[PDB]
């Protein structure tokens, strides 16, 4: 009878097994223990069956050391790195090839005529590049590129598919840009296969703008510079410097961006675009001869200075661009009358030369990263472990689940609270809430008559009306709060000096959802009304012990009121001579008035001890004249306020003296046959309420332990499952700086594997 | 029929548990009457009154 919710769950839980254990045992334990093992061993077979078919498309199985997915290893390493750390602290050490040049140059053309002319939005009229776009190029058949690493199935040779693919990239480009600028560092990941593509990662960084026009947000050019740090602070970056062939080199921006990155040109190759505009204006090949020699290019870029040319139409196909480029370069005086042989100028030579320089840098520098990340992990683990010796290995998934079980365990522990605590806490809390209402609004005005029948009649009518409207509504609220008060203590209270504060955000977050769903039984009040009516209706106290308990607790309530009034009075009247002379204090003129106003009222009560609480205006006038006769002029309102506090002090002392004789007078045996005027009807009123609330608490406790705590437990389970799925809150709640460090350690460990996997793939040559 | 077959078996356990809890308390408070009915109660009075 102490608790019934736990028994119900066990009974039906066994029933479920009795009917379905022959299916549950296989699914719940046998399958799950083998499930993890088969992931390593049997999924291996299905992965290999498809992988081999995919490798045949790659040709990796057919040809040793030659596989189109071999270059995809390089991108996988960077994809983890960008997710692990997209900031300069990690990005600055990641090898890459970047397209750098004046925005007007159309610098991206170096990549458009390879694969991107079909799927990347282009054309003049507006700035196209909005954020760094990385394209993973690989020798292979035509295949729809990955867009934001998302799979696609499109034909790259038909306009209808390509147009939709151009839309997809544009959406990422603009969405990466936030208010205040037109460019964003947030990168876009593309991976395309097709003929003529080289194994390398080329990034089209947003074009630099000398000045921010009114058509662009003010921070455009500063943002591009910060994005330009992808190479300016990256010793592993290869820079393709694009000179806008429409304008002279002395008008360029790229010269300063790269010359401050590598003034020796060791990390860069200079490329020129739109050279054919030289013949749409008065061509000056003598300036081109300086261009090839790098006289006017401070970065002294190394390699052959390739040139890109195009019809300028934004619909020219990749094949059309290649054919146009070859014919123009092989005949134009810009290159035929200067030392720029077309077979070195052609973009396809740049793609090969860029691919050649790409693998040179990657193999040389990649091994340094493996040592760097390993050193990082050891330094992080040493400090992380020393500050958190308890957690040698931690994850945010492990952190959440521990709380999930811990929370459910505590709420169950809350369900283990004995009724003794519930009944005492509910009874004590509820009575204290309504202890003054009865005294001030029911008892004291009823005490103004000497007719005990009216006294009991008056209160009973008020109580029944009060009972119907207030008592069960306050009682449930106390019970609802009382359960939450213990729940919070069970939930988030520390175990002395040991406490995992890392879990407090989730615990309180779970509570708020669980209390919102904690709807107390809407009919609990109806039972209490019947109970309270019966508890009040039965006023028969035939037991001395019932009398003894009721009177002592009534005294405490009255003594509390007496001190409450007395403390208010002392402030109203101030210190007496004992404290005025002891602490060198004095009275305010109001306190002086109150003391004399008190004295006159005390004298009035000294004789008229039975004076009713209500004062006649003649008494108010009499006091005023009695005080005015001593030089004290008092507003009637002061007297009435003084009167109320002093009267209760007078009354309450009388009531306690009545209580003293009620217990003592009846206690003496020979006095029980003396019918004195000591009808302790207040003890009858107090006793019934004490019993009435005690029964109320028991009804609340029964509902508390039978229905409400189970609803609280059920809601917690519903909320915790929502949190289990709510990754963002789990991240937002689990921010303890050790799980985040543990998360970083995991990512570092993964990168070390990914770094070595690619490095291991480099070592396939020997 | 999906809901009825799934949940109906729970009722059988619930009612059986109800009877055992009711019989335990009912029998303990009324050990004399292991089985009682309002028809048996009336007839006993009928004979008792006539006697
Ligand atoms: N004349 C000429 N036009 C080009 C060349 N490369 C690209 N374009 C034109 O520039 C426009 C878009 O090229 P794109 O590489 O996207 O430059 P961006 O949009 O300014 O970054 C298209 O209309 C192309 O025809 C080139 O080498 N010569
Ligand atoms: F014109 Al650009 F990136 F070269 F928008
Ligand atoms: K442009
Ligand atoms: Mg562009």
């Amino acid at each position: 009878a102490t608790d019934r919710g736990s028994e119900s769950d066990k009974h039906f839980r066994k029933v479920s097994d009795k009917e379905k254990i022959d299916q549950l045992q296989e699914e719940l334990l046998h399958t799950q223990l083998k499930y993890q093992r088969i992931l390593e061993r049997l999924e291996k077979e299905n992965k290999e069956l498809r992988k081999l078919v995919l490798q045949k498309d790659d040709k990796g199985i057919h040809h040793r050391k030659l596989k189109k997915s071999l270059i995809d290893m390089y991108s996988e390493v960077l994809d983890v790195l960008s997710d692990y750390d997209a900031s300069y602290n990690t990005q600055d050490h990641l090898p890459r090839v970047v397209v750098v040049g004046d925005q007007s140059a159309g610098k991206t053309s170096v990549l458009e005529m390879i694969a991107q002319a079909r799927i990347f939005p282009r054309g003049s009229g507006e700035m196209m590049t909005r954020s760094p776009v990385k394209v993973t190029l690989s020798e292979g058949p035509h295949h729809v590129a990955l867009f934001k690493d998302s799979s696609r199935e499109f034909d790259l040779t038909k306009e209808e598919d390509l147009a939709a693919l151009r839309h997809e990239i544009e959406l990422r480009m603009r969405k990466n840009v936030k208010e205040g600028c037109t460019v964003s560092p947030e990168t876009i990941s593309l991976n395309v296969k097709g003929p003529g593509l080289q194994r390398m990662v080329l990034v089209d960084l947003p074009g630099v703008i000398n000045t921010v026009t009114s058509g662009m947000a003010p921070d455009t050019k500063e943002t591009i510079f910060s994005i330009s740090k992808a190479y300016m602070q990256n010793p592993n970056a290869i820079i393709l410097c694009i000179q806008d062939g429409s304008v002279d080199a002395e008008r360029s921006i790229v010269t300063d961006l790269v010359s401050q990155m590598d003034p020796h040109g060791r990390r860069t190759i200079f490329v020129l675009t739109k050279v054919d505009l030289a013949e749409k204006n008065v061509a000056s090949p003598s300036r081109i001869q300086q261009i090839i020699e790098g006289k006017l290019f401070p970065m002294k870029a190394l390699g052959y200075f390739a040139v890109v040319t195009g019809k300028g139409n934004s619909s020219e196909s990749i094949e059309a661009i290649r054919e146009y480029e070859e014919e123009f370069f092989q005949n134009s005086k810009l290159l035929k009358t200067s030392m720029l042989k077309a077979h070195q100028v052609t973009t396809r030579n740049l793609s090969l030369a860029v691919s050649d320089c790409f693998w040179k840098m990657v193999r040389e520098s990649v091994e340094q990263q493996a040592d760097s990340f390993k050193a990082t992990r050891f330094n992080l683990e040493t400090e992380w472990k020393n500050n958190y010796p308890r957690l040698r290995e931690l994850d945010r998934n492990e952190l959440f689940e521990k709380a999930k079980n811990e929370i459910l365990d505590e709420v169950i522990s809350l369900s283990q609270v004995t009724p003794k605590h519930w009944e005492e806490i509910l009874q004590q809390s509820l009575w204290e809430r309504v202890s003054t209402h009865v005294i001030e609004n029911i008892y004291l005005p009823a005490a103004q008559t000497m007719n005990s029948g009216t006294f009991n009649t008056t209160v009973d009518i008020k109580l029944k009306q009060w009972t119907d409207k207030q008592l069960p509504n306050k009682a449930v609220e106390v019970a609802w709060e009382t359960l939450q008060e213990e729940f919070s203590r069970f939930m988030t209270e520390p175990k002395g000096k040991e406490h995992d504060d890392i879990f407090d955000k989730l615990k309180e977050a779970v509570k708020e959802e669980s209390i919102k769903r904690h709807k107390w039984n809407d009919f609990a009040e109806d039972s209490l009304r019947v109970i309270q009516h019966n508890a009040l209706e039965d006023r028969s106290i035939s037991d001395k012990q019932q009398w003894d308990a009721a009177i002592y607790f009534m005294e405490e309530a009255l003594q509390a009121r007496l001190k409450d009034t007395e403390n208010a009075i002392e402030n109203m009247v101030g210190p007496d001579w004992k404290k005025r002379w002891l602490y060198w204090k004095n009275r305010t003129q109001e306190q002086c008035v109150h003391n004399e106003t008190k004295n006159e009222l005390e004298k009035m009560l000294k004789c008229n001890e039975e004076h009713p609480a209500y004062l006649a205006s003649d008494e108010i006038t009499t006091v005023r004249k009695n005080l005015e006769s001593r030089g004290v002029e008092v507003d009637p309102s002061l007297i009435k306020d003084t009167w109320h506090q002093v009267y209760r002090r007078h009354f309450l002392k009388t009531a306690l003296n009545h209580c003293n004789l009620c217990r003592r007078g009846f206690y003496y045996y020979q006095r029980h046959f003396v019918d004195s005027e000591l009808e302790c009807n207040d003890v009858v009123l107090f006793w019934r309420i004490q019993r009435m609330l005690a029964i109320t608490a028991n009804t609340l406790r029964q509902q508390l332990t039978n229905t409400e705590v189970r609803r609280l437990e059920k809601n917690v389970k519903e909320v915790l499952e929502d949190f289990a799925e709510d990754g963002e809150k789990k991240i937002k709640l689990l921010t303890g700086k050790r799980v985040q460090l543990a998360e970083d350690l995991k990512k570092v460990r993964e990168i070390q594997e990914k770094l070595d996997a690619f490095i291991e793939a480099l070592h396939q040559e020997k």
